[PDB]
């Protein structure tokens, strides 16, 4: 007896693990270390022993209405999942199979490979450009990926690790591309409320037509573990994409998905999403800035709680072993080849979390 | 532009859409009318504010210590899922692919075949006999279904929709065969302690080492929304499992992992199993006796909230327009040739919506 090969798809949790062993301080882990708001929890609490049992696989209404009136779309454009992943899951699983291609941009997040060797297809990988401006996309390098048997590109913005925010003129492109070859769009915008810059623009406001774009109430509301995520897409897809998630794990959690819906209303109007972003513009810049001062190549992100920076001469493993730092290397996110001493930071911790990283970090140099 | 031609696997909502437009009371909704009990609510709302990120992906630790100590086994052999639905999906996922056969009995619970479909294996129906005493299990049916190319065998008991529990003698016959034929095998338990007979035994106490439990807390305690299941099986297949949940939706809610740790423990203690059992016989007997009274063949469960009658000469149609009764017809759980006019009947509603129940039916006979 064995288990089928397809189980073969089966360092974050690893780098945890050493970190907890030598009391070191963990930038490695992607979630923050601080509770949901007030409104989130009460909004929850409020939920149960009211709405317990079993929502519809498409979502509770409450909650399609809720996030229909923020992409001004109508409610049977949306399908909540159990969480971003759930919804990545089975895109890929509805959109591409065997024989099909699916592009993906490099440094990716961890989901996006296994769930399309899952689905069977073939991941084409279009690497970032790292110059000395930063982070970039070369659209010729987009360009000459696609091949007659592409059916999707995946794209993530703002992009986690890099932090970089695709502008105007490059979803424009990616739009154009996408008409010429009839491609699928799907966008990984989880943090689209956390930019430091600019309100970004959606790529959906540029092909609305052929765009799937995601989000995650954990990514939006400091509650990670809630397991409560969207798909937002053209109306003559969802129903079967709602039939997709079904036999996956039905519907997401009822009460949670009451709560975040009332709890994505009073976040527009109380201003949460300002305030958020501030507090984590001020750590985004507590950060770089300790790094610059000790002379080191940061490249400052316009989105997320991550930030990239390059440490000349060192590994994870002896970083955490000798600063009591951990960092997670770019290794994580490339399939070969890795740029040389990049590292991910994450700034979703406290100040004095952050502070103390620094002056051990400075310490070792 | 076109979806992916695996999404074609994308009555029972539809009979809840037309009971709620004519007013009719809804036998056909298989889940609860009522909230989970006070322990459970007071338990998850302790747990929002301060388990509300990440958790890992096999489950909470205090999930799966209180469930290893149930099951009598280590921790390292259970895995929490985001309900039983997505235990069932990465199961399948995970054992059989092109080219395997997989067992499954009629009539089955819905997500089975799309399961298996989705999983490229070929479903072998193995069909119960309805005999003058009941649903019963031929085992030289089942015996004469196993190929070279068999490698799983998916059971469900108590079983949903029949209500029968399998003895010992049945299942001590399945472990041999699967022994025999080296087969894995599947055991859809999530009504294990809805029971109205002496306690039943379990499959995986007599082939431990090819048996995978599964269970939901949804279905244990009356809160079906919340998405949290288990699979309990040899430690040395569950390391890939954790695995495989990871791509699908992650890990299952975390406040509702740390209400549902302390619930389990104190349902045992508190003797909460039992008093269910009994107010779920309660209504059990009411609506089985008040069918037989009317004269109809009722087949008395041993489990389950579920039970099946007989009503000559009607259709499920007909049925909700005439007497405002809403059932869900044998059809929905057979894949070709029906019994004729059986149908499931759910009691776990409120006494009073029984009554009402009766009282129509009665009229129209
Ligand atoms: C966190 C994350 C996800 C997953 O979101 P969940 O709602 O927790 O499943 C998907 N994509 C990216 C880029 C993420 O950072
Ligand atoms: C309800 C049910 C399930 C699904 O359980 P969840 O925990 O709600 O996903 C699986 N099998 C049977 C027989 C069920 O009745």
């Amino acid at each position: 007896m064995r288990l089928h090969p397809r189980t073969e798809a089966a360092i974050f949790p690893r780098m945890s693990g050493l970190a907890q062993r030598l009391g070191a301080v963990n930038l490695g882990q992607g979630f923050p270390s601080n509770p949901p708001p007030p409104f989130l929890l009460e909004a929850v609490r409020r939920a149960l022993g009211r709405q317990d049992q079993y929502a519809p696989p498409a979502g509770l209404p409450a909650l399609r209405e809720a996030l229909a009136e923020e992409f001004a779309v109508e409610p049977e454009s949306v399908v909540v999942t159990s969480g971003a992943t759930e919804a990545l899951y089975v895109l890929l699983q509805s959109l591409v199979g065997p024989g099909d291609e699916v592009v993906v941009l490099e440094p990716f997040f961890d989901v996006y490979l296994p769930d399309a060797f899952l689905a069977g297809a073939k991941a084409r990988l279009v690497r970032l450009d790292l110059t000395p401006e930063g982070f970039r996309l070369d659209l010729s390098a987009l360009e000459k990926a696609l091949t007659p048997r592409t059916r999707a590109l995946l794209l993530n913005t703002p992009m986690n690790p890099t932090g970089l925010v695709f502008g105007e003129r490059e979803l424009e492109a990616i739009a154009r591309l996408a008409r010429a070859h009839d491609l699928f769009l799907i966008s990984d915008e989880v943090y689209d409320e956390l930019y430091y810059g600019e309100r970004p623009r959606r790529l959906r406001e540029f092909a609305p037509e052929r765009t799937f774009t995601v989000g995650s109430a954990g990514k939006r509301l400091e509650a990670t573990g809630y397991r409560v995520g969207w798909i937002v897409g053209p109306k003559e897809f969802m129903p079967r994409l709602a039939g997709m998630r079904q036999w996956t794990s039905f519907s997401a959690p009822t009460p949670l998905q009451a709560g975040v819906a009332e709890a994505l209303k009073l976040a527009r109007r109380e201003g949460f999403y300002e305030a958020l972003r501030e507090g984590y513009r001020r750590r985004r810049d507590l950060l770089a800035g300790g790094l610059r001062a000790m002379g080191l190549r940061v490249y400052v992100p316009e989105g997320t709680y991550f930030l990239m920076a390059e440490l000349p001469g060192w590994d994870a493993f002896r970083l955490v072993e000798e600063a009591r730092v951990a960092l997670i290397p770019a290794s994580a996110f490339y399939l070969e080849d890795p740029p040389k001493d990049l590292f991910r930071f994450a700034f979703c911790k406290t100040e004095e979390e952050l502070h103390l990283a620094l002056e051990r970090l400075g310490r070792v140099v």
